[PDB]
């Protein structure tokens, strides 16, 4: 139920920390991108497969902050993703190169860490804890946990709320308190949706104070 990270996987969590603590908004960047793949990625599965989209009809991103419990969701009805793939996707860097990349990374690390796809690990950055709630076409809803120190991979108490897709749930760190409130989520949203083919939304206040959904591309 509890595992622990790969070596090259700490080695490339330090390495992408100790590079972009300046540049720390490109978290939000590497999750927008990370759902679009996973939109895709049943987009094409439901070019053949006549009910693919059974769980959700659906294909957004909703993005979601929560000021007064510390937390920034960021849900997309993409691919999802099974336990054992929580499990092997998220706790190992196996997929091509895995150790070529380490070298370049110490040999502007913002452009590279997109190009090989390890963004994820952004998210670190900002949060104190990062949790993968995720449900597939083909398993149940499952929940990944971690504080970079260890992870665990649980069955959804839950059942399944999702349908199907993901949703990243940062624990914000104390210092990113600014990414909790809308403006400036919406800000960064804009300037990282505009390539992105499907609708993203945030949560938002159109004040009598009323909050819909608000699409940002
Ligand atoms: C399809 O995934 C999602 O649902 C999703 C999603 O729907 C939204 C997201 O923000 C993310 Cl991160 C995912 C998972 C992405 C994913 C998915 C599969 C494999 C790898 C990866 C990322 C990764 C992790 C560790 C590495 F070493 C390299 C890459």
């Amino acid at each position: 139920e509890k595992f622990a990270f790969q070596a090259e996987v700490n080695r490339m969590m330090k390495l992408i920390i100790n590079s972009l603590y300046k540049n720390k908004e490109i978290f939000l960047r590497e999750l927008i991108s990370n759902a679009s793949d996973a939109l895709d990625k049943i987009r094409l599965i439901s070019l053949t497969d006549e009910n693919a989209l059974a769980g959700n009809e659906e294909l957004t991103v909703k993005i979601k902050c929560d000021k007064e419990k510390n937390l920034l969701h960021v849900t997309d009805t993409g691919v999802g993703m099974t336990r054992e793939e929580l499990v092997k996707n998220l706790g190992t860097i196996a997929k091509s190169g895995t150790s070529e990349f380490l070298n370049k990374m110490t040999e502007s690390t913002s452009e590279l860490i997109g190009q090989f796809g390890v963004g994820f690990y952004s998210a670190f950055l900002v949060a104190d804890k990062v949790i993968v709630t995720s449900k597939h076409n083909n398993d149940t809803q499952h929940i990944w946990e971690s504080d970079s120190n260890e992870f665990s991979v649980i069955a959804d108490p839950r059942g399944n709320t999702l349908g199907r897709g993901t949703t990243i749930t940062l624990v914000l760190k104390e210092e990113a308190s600014d990414y909790l409130e809308l403006d400036t989520i919406k800000n960064l949203v804009k300037k990282y949706s505009q390539f992105i083919n499907f609708p993203i939304y945030v949560w938002s206040s159109k004040t009598k104070t009323v909050w819909d959904w608000e699409l940002m591309n």
